[PDB]
């Protein structure tokens, strides 16, 4: 046969080859969340979309450093320092600070969240971007933890649509890693989802996190075909393009035969 046959019914992740210039790292979106609000987040809907319809805090682009590890202070004796969560003890200490005077359960502001000033203590971000396969083939990327609630999208018409990253959020709830924080308990982790994605083509990649109180983490992970294992920073991997709905063929709904 001449030509692939193509994935079985439709099956292949839809790609883009955008036309336009290509700029590194992913956008940040903020936007507001309640401080211990631990039900707006736990919802399919809020999490692909809604989201949105809160206020929008601020944006910050061009990042490739993505993972997320949030801090509160412990206002110690020797000064004010972020305390590691496993660090925190008792009613409360942080371990080689001795006791904190602060509450764990206030807003805090800091701009650890990509250098954006907000309160990390309670926000919902959206990282949008194009993920850049050099290899063929299956790609698992991976939650190590979820703190609050999360999800990934890769996919054109699933993360969002081709050439048209900076759009409203689209509807799909077809998550690549569902991290949703439960209604009843939590999940466990190292939370993981598979795309089998071809090299060259441009895959549309969304994330939403968000925090409720004190501690959020999201350590991002992707394992490459090779094996190999890219964690936090995503240079080389994650790019922007700024939207162009005219682009006529800018979407490949099956890169296995285009
Ligand atoms: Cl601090
Ligand atoms: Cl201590
Ligand atoms: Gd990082
Ligand atoms: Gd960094
Ligand atoms: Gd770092
Ligand atoms: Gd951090
Ligand atoms: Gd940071
Ligand atoms: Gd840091
Ligand atoms: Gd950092
Ligand atoms: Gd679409
Ligand atoms: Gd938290
Ligand atoms: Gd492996
Ligand atoms: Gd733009």
């Amino acid at each position: 046969g001449l030509v692939p046959r193509g994935s079985h019914m439709s099956g292949a992740t839809e790609a883009c080859l955008p036309a336009g210039q290509r700029k590194s790292g992913m956008n940040i979106n903020f936007y507001q969340y309640s401080l211990k609000d631990s039900s707006t987040y736990s919802n399919a809907a809020y999490m692909a979309y809604g989201y949105a319809s809160k206020t929008k805090l601020g944006s910050v682009g061009g990042q490739t450093d993505i993972s997320i590890d949030y801090n509160i202070p412990c206002v110690s004796s020797s000064g004010t320092f972020p305390c590691p969560q496993e660090d925190s003890y008792g009613n409360w200490g942080c371990k080689g600070m001795g006791a904190c005077s602060n509450s764990q359960g206030i807003a805090y502001w800091s701009t650890d969240l990509f250098g954006f000033y907000t309160t990390p203590t309670n926000v919902t971000l959206e990282m949008t971007g194009y993920f850049l396969p050099p290899q063929t083939g299956s790609y698992t990327f991976s939650f190590a933890t979820v703190d609050d609630s999360a999800i990934l999208s890769v996919g054109g018409s699933i993360a969002f649509e081709c050439c048209a990253q900076e759009q409203p959020p689209i509807t799909s709830t077809n998550f690549t890693i569902n991290g949703i924080k439960p209604w009843d308990g939590s999940l466990p982790d190292n939370i993981t989802g598979t795309v089998y994605m071809y090299a060259g083509y441009y895959y549309p990649l969304k994330v939403v996190y968000s925090n409720a109180v004190s501690w959020g983490t999201l350590p991002i992970s992707v394992e490459l075909p090779d094996g190999t294992t890219v964690s936090d920073n995503f240079e080389g991997y994650v790019y922007s393009f700024d939207d162009d709905l005219s682009q006529s063929n800018c979407t490949i709904p099956d890169p296995s035969i285009h």
